[PDB]
């Protein structure tokens, strides 16, 4: 029922080679819908989902200019940051930002987000109040003061409560056939002896969307929390996801074990066995 829009910006300096590279990607839930890359050839902003290709040239040009303005801003930021940390003019550095809005099933704002990081560590974050900042270190207190003076949080609040939510609603409607349809997992259980007295049971989930999923193993109905091995959820490359969970069991006791699969695309969870 609930949904999110999120942007992910990365700016990477390369002093003496060129201006910093700026790349942005945007998502609705777990679906990417846009990329901008200052280093790409032609064109620099590309659509990544079909429902976005429905938008017209005014929309595209508007977004393009926002990306171009941000790339310039990020160049100033990276310069300022090397000063803040008394760094050499020679090393490469990375500035990241992640922002967006979460809405409930009624399309109403649940909460907004904006966060930045420098060289992979938290730098400054908008608090959930959309009115104040958390500086992660002493240097980020510089930005905090500058942004307080500029009433930067007020601009964020206006965006997060307004256009962020409005546009997310629009994308969800235009993209409803995919964005609002959960694809349940395709499942199976496999068996792999590790010796003649123990064997691995592996419970698979393939082809599911969104990425959130819960795979568990039980022995006679008791959860095997501490003895289940999970791989990280991984992308299939076609917008769907994959995961597996494994337990190692005494040979000949396989019948005691059940795999349980919970996913938004499954009205009732699945129970699977070897
Ligand atoms: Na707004
Ligand atoms: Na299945």
């Amino acid at each position: 029922g609930s949904h999110s829009m999120r942007y992910f910006y990365t700016a990477m300096s390369r002093p003496g080679r060129g201006e910093p590279r700026f790349i942005a990607v945007g998502y609705v839930d777990d679906t990417q819908f846009v990329r901008f890359d200052s280093d790409a050839a032609s064109p620099r902003m590309a659509p990544r989902a079909p429902w976005i290709e429905q938008e017209g040239p005014e929309y595209w040009d508007r977004e393009t200019q926002k990306y171009k303005r941000q790339a310039q801003t990020d160049r100033v930021s990276l310069r300022n940051l090397r000063g803040y940390y008394n760094q050499s003019e020679a090393g490469s550095h990375t500035l990241q930002r992640m922002y967006g809005c979460d809405v409930g099933p009624d399309g109403r704002l649940l909460r907004g987000h904006d966060q930045s990081a420098y060289d992979g560590k938290d730098y400054i974050a908008l608090n959930e109040d959309l009115s104040s900042w958390t500086a992660a270190d002493t240097a980020a207190q510089i930005t905090q003061r500058k942004w307080e003076a500029a009433r930067e949080a007020e601009q964020w609040r206006a965006y997060l409560e307004g256009l962020c939510v409005e546009w997310l609603r629009r994308y969800l409607e235009n993209g409803k056939e995919t964005l609002q349809r959960a694809d349940p997992p395709k499942t199976h259980v496999t068996h792999h002896p590790i010796s003649d007295h123990e064997a691995t049971l592996r419970c698979w989930a393939l082809g599911f969307y969104p990425a959130e999923i819960t795979l568990t193993w039980q022995r006679d109905g008791e959860d095997q929390t501490q003895d289940t091995e999970l791989v990280e959820t991984r992308p299939a490359g076609d917008r769907t996801f994959q995961k597996w969970a494994a337990v190692v069991v005494p040979s000949g006791e396989e019948q005691r074990y059940t795999c349980h699969v919970q996913h938004e695309g499954l009205p009732k969870p699945l129970t699977l066995r070897w």
